[PDB]
């Protein structure tokens, strides 16, 4: 494949945005998305609404979004040319502070903060998209009565390297990013604990695997490179004693959204050229590269046949990428030997999921060579019926998501279904995002982003009748509709959904009659009100009946709710034998079997949005 950074990094800036909760602006990229998570914190009397879903779900998880807010604006730190030359910059501040005005309001007060919205079991247990969602949504904080060391550390690195990428073109928010990552940071130092002891539902997803002394010493850390002040570098290495022997520091996992050890030690080699901080950053990055030496043995994380640095089933890719992204950044600071074997790791593991491997195939969906087409998203899948195979296809490409991808045999499946090769996350995607730039700043020469991508899809039927025929005699016709939204461009609740049955009464003038002699009757109904007939175009004949199901929520959330039923009959004066259906608009092509049809129109508030009148 021609590969192309500068549209590669667009693509994954683009998943960001369709990541997005809240109220999205009328100029936004992905004509599938619309307004979702309207509510989020009202229970608690708050605007909790904005930031990131965290993955395929709709839960706001707050720690692995601090820490991908923080890895992105690290990319930006360290890449920025990457990133301008690409004409990616302006993209990747746009989308960095979606989740940062989100962390603002989270941040409610000094030793407060929002740090999810969405019940784990509540949000999971439904298979629809954002727009829709039709369980509540309650909020939780950490205070100081129930502190969170890692999610306000976290979350205080993640506004502390934005106000550094912010101050440029925007200095009062920089400002104000800053001034809120010092009282993040207070509390998390003032008041230590666990956030998931607090957050008690993130345990089962997102628990503190780790512990927070890695946020304590990363949110520090990330405050002195934003403000140049000592007081802060001294607190990150007095906060590095925490750690234990230095002999002794983990080196056989790598950087992610529980352990942010990797990061905060790289970033302090560099700052120190202490000891400590290189030869743990090494001891990892050898672990990872070509090998640990103790001397007598060489330890090596396990590598698939295909080239992958594996570290685990879940998110396998991801710990790659992230792997890579320490040891650019390494590689670009220390001048050994360990510069080179570092660069040529990383490059060799991004271009493994770019497409370099046994499957022969990207794993970023919407890039390369047979990139991933079914990953585990709600709002990509775009079902109405509240169930993973319906539709049997995406309905929407969900551009620069790198999936979970191989097992450690370089095994994977392309299934919906299947967690482990195609969960798709925000802290999947965050240092990958910085990689793509290294890619485009190493390789990406001459390469331009795609102009005014993406191009909006035409819209399947969202919003349709299905009609069949009960019966139908000399003086009357019986109809069965199933009135449906299966929404998806982008998904939307309607409440006022109605539809109209024309008929022609031609026949009935010429025998004598007229509309008041036809009688309009609902029968088995779902909540639809059934109107009496009126006039469409009086000179020939044509009336309609309005059939209204005001005030019933229908979506495309599931077998039940993305339909409502009523059956109506219209009838001439019993013993007459004039009525005729067959010039009847609404009752043309119509069979007794259910099935859409374009004549009888479809309106919500009003407005039609399917369908033909006469
Ligand atoms: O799904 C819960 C979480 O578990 C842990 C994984 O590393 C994450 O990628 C995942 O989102
Ligand atoms: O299980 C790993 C262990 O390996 C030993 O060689 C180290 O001295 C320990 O610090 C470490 O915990
Ligand atoms: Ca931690
Ligand atoms: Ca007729
Ligand atoms: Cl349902
Ligand atoms: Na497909």
């Amino acid at each position: 494949y021609p590969h192309n950074y500068a549209e590669l990094l667009q693509k994954s800036l683009l998943f960001y945005e369709a990541q997005r909760s809240g109220r999205l602006p009328e100029n936004s990229r992905l004509n599938w998305r619309g307004d979702s998570g309207l509510e989020d914190g009202k229970d608690v009397g708050l605007d909790l609404t904005g930031g990131w879903y965290d993955a395929g779900d709709h839960v706001k998880f707050g720690l692995p979004m601090a820490y991908s807010a923080a890895i992105l604006s690290w990319s930006v730190y360290e890449y920025r040319d990457a990133y301008k030359e690409s004409g990616q910059l302006d993209a990747a501040l746009d989308n960095i502070k979606w989740a940062t005005d989100y962390f603002l309001k989270a941040h409610t007060a000094p030793y407060e903060l929002w740090g999810q919205v969405g019940n784990g079991a509540l949000d999971h247990a439904w298979w629809g998209p954002a727009e829709v969602m039709p369980m509540k949504r309650p909020a939780y904080k950490i205070d100081a009565g129930c502190p969170g060391s890692d999610l306000a550390g976290g979350t205080a690195a993640a506004l502390a390297s934005a106000s550094i990428i912010f101050k440029p073109t925007d200095s009062s928010y920089s400002e104000k990013l800053l001034a809120h990552a010092k009282q993040l940071y207070d509390f998390a130092d003032r008041y230590r604990g666990k956030y998931s002891d607090c957050i008690t539902d993130a345990q089962q997803y997102y628990n503190s695997w780790s512990g927070y002394k890695d946020e304590l010493t990363w949110g520090a850390v990330w405050l002195y490179l934003a403000t140049e002040e000592q007081q802060y570098l001294d607190k990150a290495l007095a906060s590095v004693s925490d750690w234990g022997d230095p002999a002794n520091w983990p080196y056989r996992w790598t950087l992610s959204w529980d352990d942010v050890t990797y990061g905060a030690q790289l970033l302090l080699a560099r700052l120190t050229n202490d000891s400590r901080f290189v030869k743990s950053v090494e001891r990892n990055l050898d672990y990872w590269s070509t090998g640990y030496s103790h001397n007598g043995s060489i330890e090596r994380i396990t590598y698939t046949p295909g080239g992958l640095a594996w570290l685990e089933q879940w998110g396998s890719l991801r710990y790659a990428s992230n792997a890579a992204f320490l040891a650019f950044v390494y590689s670009d600071w220390v001048d050994t030997e360990k510069a080179k074997r570092y660069r040529d790791f990383a490059v060799r593991q991004t271009e493994y999921m770019l497409g370099d491997n046994p499957q022969q195939r990207s794993f970023v969906v919407g890039y390369g060579k047979n990139p991933p087409k079914h990953p585990h998203h709600r709002t990509a899948h775009g079902s109405w019926a509240n169930q993973m195979n319906v539709p049997e296809n995406h309905r929407h490409t969900l551009y620069g998501a790198l999936v979970g991808g191989p097992g450690r045999d370089d095994s994977y499946r392309d299934d919906i279904t299947d967690y482990a090769s195609n969960e798709v996350a925000i802290d999947y995607n965050a240092a990958f995002t910085g990689n793509v730039a290294k890619m485009f700043q190493l390789f990406g020469k001459g390469h331009v982003p795609l102009p005014d991508f993406p191009e909006k899809e035409t819209p399947e039927d969202e919003y349709f009748a299905e009609a069949s025929i009960n019966s139908s005699g000399n003086s009357y016709t019986e109809i069965r509709a199933q009135l449906n939204n299966r929404s998806g461009w982008p998904a939307k609740k309607t409440d006022q959904l109605s539809f109209r049955y024309y008929v022609d009464l031609t026949e009935a003038v010429e025998a004598g009659y007229s509309a008041e002699d036809i009688k309009v009757t609902a029968g088995y109904n779902e909540g639809a009100s059934v109107s009496e007939l009126k006039p469409h175009d009086a000179s020939k004949h044509i009336y309609y009946t309005e059939v209204s199901f005001s005030g019933v929520l229908i979506y495309p959330g599931g077998q039940s709710a993305h339909k409502k039923e009523v059956q109506f009959r219209l009838s001439a004066p019993d013993g007459t034998s004039f009525w005729n259906p067959e010039n009847d608009h609404s009752y043309q092509g119509l069979s007794h079997a259910l099935l859409k049809t374009r004549y009888i129109p479809v309106y919500d508030d009003g407005r039609l949005v399917f369908g033909h009148e006469p």
